[PDB]
């Protein structure tokens, strides 16, 4: 019940596989199943990364990442979620190492930021998420 900051926002990502093209992070689906058409798939990518672009500077808050759930769900681990302002620096970053459900939440206590990037630090694995929620 809080505005997701990211919904509909234009989206990139490292490249396209499986037709798991990068908005359906923001889709407003938190659909897990890679089936659903509700999950990202990058190809292995050195490294494979996923970004959202909120088209102006917010202050971010709670960031919450919801995975893949039907298969390979090892793969969204050793990553970092990293915040950049407007022109491109970074202003902060946080590392996961795995997840022990289905998301994640991370809190960047009010960070002025224009793009958010999910980034696997390990090369050749595809970046599959279920959806990206960002909230002020
Ligand atoms: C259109 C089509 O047939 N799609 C296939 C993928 O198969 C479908 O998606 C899977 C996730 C399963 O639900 C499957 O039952 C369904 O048909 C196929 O994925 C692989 O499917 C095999 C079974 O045939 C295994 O389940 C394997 O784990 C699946 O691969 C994982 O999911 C993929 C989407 C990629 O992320 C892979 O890297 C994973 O390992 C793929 C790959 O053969 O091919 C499509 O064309
Ligand atoms: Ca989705």
């Amino acid at each position: 019940g809080n505005l997701n900051i990211a919904y509909a926002k234009p989206t990139t990502q490292s490249s396209v596989d499986y037709n798991g093209d990068p908005n359906r992070a923001v889709d407003g689906n938190r659909n897990g199943n890679f089936n659903s058409g509700s999950v990202t798939h990058t190809r292995a990518d050195n490294p494979s990364w996923w970004e959202v672009d909120l088209k102006k500077m917010d202050k971010v808050g709670l960031v919450k990442i919801y995975n893949r759930t039907d298969a390979e769900t090892q793969r969204l681990s050793n990553f970092d979620v990293i915040l950049y302002d407007n022109n491109r620096n970074e202003v902060a970053k946080k590392h996961v190492n795995n997840l022990s459900g289905e998301s994640v939440s991370l809190d960047f206590k009010e960070k002025g930021a224009r793009y958010i990037k999910v980034k696997l630090l390990t090369s050749g694995v595809p970046l599959s998420l279920a959806e990206v929620e960002v909230f002020r």
